[PDB]
């Protein structure tokens, strides 16, 4: 079983906005995460060839990781904060969705979920 193709990080079609609550989720949400020791298996589209799960993109059908976050972010894909907030929610429902519980991966993304909810409780207040 082939890749898909990736989530869209460009669409010059797509209304675009740069805001503080999405400055915040790159400079704050998706740095602290991006730097953890957990990070890896998230930084990039799953690659189902390579780690041989020929089911997951049966299983998936709203792939997300954290590459294709950023580069939404850095390339200001976002009209608003919920999207954003709703790709990382996506993606750690994916993982928990595929996976077993108490799988390493699942605990990976338990920590970084951990982070992700104590940084968008103080999501700040829209300029
Ligand atoms: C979160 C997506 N994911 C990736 C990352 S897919 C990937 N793509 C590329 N290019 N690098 N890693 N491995 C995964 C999964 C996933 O959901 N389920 C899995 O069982 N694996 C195998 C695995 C990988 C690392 C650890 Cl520590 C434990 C298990």
């Amino acid at each position: 079983s082939m890749n898909p193709p990736p989530p869209e990080t460009s669409n010059p079609n797509k209304p675009k906005r740069q805001t503080n609550q999405l400055q915040y989720l790159l400079r704050v949400v998706l740095k602290t995460l991006w730097k953890h020791q957990f990070a890896w298996p998230f930084q990039q589209p799953v690659d189902a060839v390579k780690l041989n799960l020929p089911d997951y993109y049966k299983i998936i059908k709203t792939p997300m990781d954290m590459g294709t976050i950023k580069k939404r972010l850095e390339n200001n894909y976002y009209w608003n904060a919920q999207e954003c907030i709703q790709d990382f929610n996506t993606m750690f429902t994916n993982c928990y969705i595929y996976n077993k519980p108490g799988d390493d991966i699942v605990l990976m993304a338990e920590a970084l979920e951990k982070l992700f909810l104590q940084k968008i409780n103080e999501l700040p207040t829209e300029e």
